[PDB]
């Protein structure tokens, strides 16, 4: 009238955070953690502390050959990736084609050292015209002009003597060398420009064995020209020489490029500002600080990135199902201001709440380990995802699409089910911890107290604050009170 | 003598449906659901409401050029995919080669609009022979003939003047244009056919810059010809012109094809009848209504398909382990005609079975949610799987095989373990629900009744049908009977 | 004083074997099994009972053409894969190129039958020089020499008549035929060697339609030659003929190769000894007997292999958490020398340990089934992983890298979490089995004994060894002792 009491119960709070499990939707929970990265900085950034190469309105081709309308950032000796606009304004001012263009973009995606040099001075042309090779297709300061890295040689007096030029690569580094051939409209143009009606370009290294022959066709005007310019490149290994021989139609090197190459990346299509940030993952829509194992921003990423996933939310339960003084069978305790599982007692020293420190620590460590495993076990490797295939490589681009789509389907499904399965395991862990605590107490107390059916025991003997602590400590001395208990019990 | 009784127990039935778990094989279960699609309709069907293109005995090449032995369905202005036989009877009647053939099949796999038109009338050949270009390799109505979409021009009198033809594309749509070159056997044939011993074909668009030259070799007879015909194509963008120039050996366009292209598919190898069905997934062996997330019919599918898996059965447990009146510790109740978990009682108003409505609904919703998650979380995207690589692309076909084989191994393993893990979780859920119901009752009754050890409680007081309902309702009033209970108990 | 007693408890031993779970690191456990293969035999071995082709210091090209410095194992009529060193010493002694080289290596990776034969005797050259075609680039026994499978024809007197040779393939098998063209340095060399200044090679089959033309360029010396030799191949189907015609610059077949092809493999880069072993999985670092579903040795494998994974350990718990006489609530029993779960009893016939045979068998079968599922459900297919793409195929090699890296990330993550999740399920199964055994006993004994709170019951009646067995058997007769129990109880 009335006896001393101890109750088992769990934490509750005012949280509205919701989570899904394999079996229940929209379960309200004490605390939750999102493992899906959804936030980008809306900028292009250095990658592992190396600037990109941003081509505002130029193609790689335009930029390499010196399309004179390409007003770009000139000096820039290394880069981690390249940014082009989808359809750049300035490409090949004089219409034509670039041989093995996509393989060269890929080779240039990421460069350790890049230094333009002069291999063949424009002034070294004594027996040909080095300053007439100019077109209204390639305008400079209003006047007709041409690509600035490469010379369109014309006949002098009425003569085009055979050209022979060797360049020996006396640098420490590989050289990227560029040249071209002119395909004219007809035999009149051919001889008006080069005198000789039948011409060739021959090029040789230790590797290269090339003979080019001009092609006449009747072609549509592009930039008001029916002619075409076709461009070619090689890498001249550090102790080799390249030997040019031509009769006509030769678009000669002036400037070449020293390059040092240490692994690849790709070409990103984006309209964004550079932003002086560093990052380990870049996206066409912005960079990411990538602690999380999953993201949903954009597929075409470069760096060490979370796995890309078709998903709005991946939320893990970390806390509990959120819902005298009755115990656990009736719901949670707002009064349990601290701890996850514990007690409410009432004796003659008064009443209150006490956390089970041991079982609460066990559980917080467990849930923290669960979240850290799901994050830390993720293998995260460098990759560069772009669209590097032209419109006669559609079968290979389709091969690339099945693979990308395949990994998206696998990661999306596996992340969704992983969250649903582990959410259900977590909520069931909390049920199992509460029920184990009740049994911890039931087994210590035996007949020295009575189960009230609501999560509480009423004692058959005076249990002061020290007896209470022994119960919470698992050190309750049953023999020391069996006598007193038995007397009140028999009655 | 004898006291009133309440028992906890679970549903049983006459089911022989078997399931596997991570720990036990061949467990008999109340109800189960297969998540592996195994049934096809044995037909080729429209795809998302668009007919295929079925080529009964023709190759794409034969069909485009008009091999005169190709007796196909003529009128057909759009299609979703193409069906060829493995080795079609009718290919190139006059032996030769088709330039970039596989890339063109891929481009034609799926077409929004397809309308043949005349660009160069057969009658517009005033100074050459338009009706002699005919071969016993290409038989029509018993008489010697040729491809019907393309003209084999021959010399007239003893003369082959230079041809110049422009066609300006004055249509709204892209044009697919086709032409060829004849490689003859020797210099006699060359001049017997074209008069001029040294010939070329030149072709120009805004894109194209082609010069073809015939090649003599000594070649084996094929369809009784040692000559070869080599074929070429381009897409003429809507405001461009194509310009032909030839000296000899020219196989001229007559008919070209207006095309509109909105995304790709592939070419399916199959021997099946069309069947007037629609579908969202087609297979070389039949279509599929694809609610399920997995199938085992065939890898080479087109559409939004289940994931392909090497597996005979993926069966999920949805029901229970299948096995006075004793309770749960002795097995299931055939008499529990309705509900999953519940009660059997006997008092002076009589005996019978009653379902625990609340815990049964909880569990049915849970299991239904589990099955719906495993199905609905599957990301399902359009894909087209074929064999599009020729016998000098074996390295790329091997790349495609590692990828396909890789996704099969991942999905097969993950589906098998997913079913085994969740089956074990489901059966353990049922054990946990039954044991919780027993404890729900044990905790309400306390000492007003005695545990019989078999899943039953014998009451120490008269419990009429209304007292019984309060127990099942969780509203049992212990104080209202503790008096009566205590008297029968002490004795 | 004192009463008979029965206790529930579990196996313990001196094991230090550690395991991780999703929630706890470094848990000590009774027994564990590694599912990660980490051991190789450091040798190259037959594959499914077929020898490899080991090229000690030769390239495939060198080996096919007969580079005279290639001192290899000569006779070898079938192989399962090819081994090259990274950069072989002996390649093309006379510098040049091999047309479609990588596709030919791939075709030759695995061969059912390989027999060299003579198609064109060196002696059958009556009107040309068959023994002058020799170079100081291609040294034999100190003297100048050449490739031994192929003849470098030179002019005789001062004449190079047109060559015409047919070879009809009168064998049962496909023929691999090899030829070349010589690109000389200048027009002097051209006529010094072949007399005729303007030359060609023409080659025809039912398939092939080739015309080769030599190319002059000014080229760097390689092996002290500025000339280049370019090589070509076809497969001559069993009833076809190949027809050669040349004017000059012809490197003629002498020997060709009968081949039978039944599926592909690849080319392995390795420095290892052959070792007379068989195997179903080979690695650049050694073979594997591949019972396990995962390995961490090397990615570039050939055969039916475990999945490659970035991981040091994948260890599964198979045993238990490892830790009067008190029962389970206080820890495990070293004395439980046999069985997993069971009993300790003490009556007047004496004390000791007894295994619960039924529940121990249930659990051992369960854990054995778990381990066997995780291993046996793995789909294991033939695959051949190499680096088959040249330095103008970098985009495709990058496509191959994303795919390989993608499957490594998926398998590594999924294996790690699979072990952590199932470890946690296994340890929780053991807790659940022990607690169920205690309740099995509590429910049989009811008030005929008292819970001591430590995992033990003290009986209220004499329980001899036969009464004890009925408890362990689940056949304990409560009525047969309720009388005796009640007397000692009331007191
Ligand atoms: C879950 O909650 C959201 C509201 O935030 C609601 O739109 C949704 O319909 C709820 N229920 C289910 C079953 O998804
Ligand atoms: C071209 O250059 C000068 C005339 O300015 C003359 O000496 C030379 O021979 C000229 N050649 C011809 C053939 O007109
Ligand atoms: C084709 O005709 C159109 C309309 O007459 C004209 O504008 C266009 O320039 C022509 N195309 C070419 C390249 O001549
Ligand atoms: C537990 O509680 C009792 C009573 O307060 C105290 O005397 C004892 O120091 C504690 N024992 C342990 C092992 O913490
Ligand atoms: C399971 O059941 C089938 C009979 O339907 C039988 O073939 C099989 O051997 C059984 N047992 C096991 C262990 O697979
Ligand atoms: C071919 O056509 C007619 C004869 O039918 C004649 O006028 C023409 O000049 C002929 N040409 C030759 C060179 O025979
Ligand atoms: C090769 O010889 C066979 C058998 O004599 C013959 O039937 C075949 O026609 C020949 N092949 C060619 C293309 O000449
Ligand atoms: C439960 O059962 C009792 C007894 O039949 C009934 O009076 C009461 O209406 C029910 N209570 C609830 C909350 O359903
Ligand atoms: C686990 O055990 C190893 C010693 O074998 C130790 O290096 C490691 O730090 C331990 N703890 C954790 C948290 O990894
Ligand atoms: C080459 O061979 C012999 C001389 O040994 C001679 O009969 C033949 O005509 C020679 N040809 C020439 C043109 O010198
Ligand atoms: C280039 O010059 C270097 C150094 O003078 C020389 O050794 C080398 O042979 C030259 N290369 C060629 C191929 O001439
Ligand atoms: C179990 O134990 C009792 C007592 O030893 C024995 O008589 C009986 O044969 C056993 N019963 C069964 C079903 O094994």
């Amino acid at each position: 009238d009335p006896g001393d009491q101890i109750c088992i119960g769990y934490h509750a709070n005012n949280s509205t955070e919701q989570v899904d499990t394999i079996m229940e939707k929209n379960v309200t929970v004490t605390h939750a953690q999102d493992i899906l990265e959804k936030k980008h900085n809306g900028k292009l950034c250095d990658l592992d502390g190396v600037k990109p190469l941003i081509l505002r309105d130029c193609s790689v081709a335009g930029w390499l050959l010196g399309n004179p309308m390409c007003d770009e950032f000139i000096n820039v000796p290394e880069w981690s990736y390249i940014v082009e606009k989808a359809n750049p304004v300035n490409d090949l001012c004089y219409p034509g084609d670039f041989n093995d263009y996509e393989e060269l973009k890929h080779l240039l995606s990421r460069i350790n050292h890049f230094e333009k040099i002069q291999i063949i001075p424009k002034s070294s042309w004594s027996s040909h015209e080095a300053s007439l090779g100019v077109s209204s297709a390639c305008p400079y300061q209003g006047k007709s002009s041409f690509f600035r890295n490469v010379v369109w040689l014309i006949k002098k007096n009425s003569t085009y003597p055979t050209i022979k030029r060797s360049y020996n690569n006396t640098n420490q580094e590989d050289l990227l060398v560029l040249w071209g051939i002119h395909h004219p409209n007809d035999a009149a143009e051919q001889t008006k420009l080069y005198q000789n009606p039948t011409t060739y370009i021959s090029v040789g290294t230790s590797t290269l064995n090339q003979r080019l022959v001009p092609r006449i066709a009747t072609r549509s005007k592009v930039n008001g020209q029916s002619g075409r310019m076709e461009f070619f490149w090689t890498i001249l290994k550090p102790n080799d020489a390249i030997n040019f021989e031509s009769n006509g139609n030769f678009i000669a090197p002036e400037y070449a490029y020293k390059i040092v190459k240490k692994g690849d990346s790709t070409i990103m299509k984006s309209e964004l500002e550079y932003g002086n940030c560093n990052t380990k993952c870049q996206t066409p829509m912005g960079a990411i600080n990538s602690s999380m194992p999953f993201h949903n921003i954009h597929p075409l990423t470069i760096g060490e990135c979370p796995k890309y996933v078709k998903s709005n939310r991946l939320v893990l339960a970390t806390g509990l199902r959120n819902s005298a003084i009755a115990g656990f069978i009736e719901g949670g305790w707002q009064g349990m201001v601290d701890g996850w599982y514990g007690y409410h007692h009432s004796n003659e020293q008064g009443s209150g709440y006490a956390a089970d420190k041991e079982s609460t620590q066990k559980a917080i460590d467990g849930v923290t380990n669960k979240v850290n495993s799901i994050i830390d076990k993720m293998n995260t490797q460098f990759e560069a995802v772009g669209r590097e295939f032209n419109n006669l490589e559609r079968r290979i681009e389709n091969l690339n699409k099945k693979m990308e789509d395949g990994f998206l389907d696998v990661w999306t499904y596996n992340a969704e089910l992983l969250v649903l399965m582990e959410n259900e395991r977590t909520l069931d862990f909390h049920d199992s911890n509460v029920k184990n605590l009740y049994d911890k107490v039931r087994l210590q107390l035996r007949d020295n107290a009575k189960e009230l059916g609501n999560g509480c025991f009423e004692f058959y003997h005076k249990c002061d604050n020290e007896c209470m602590e022994s119960v919470r400590n698992g050190t309750y001395d049953y023999p020391q009170y069996s006598e007193e208990a038995r007397l009140k019990r028999e009655e």
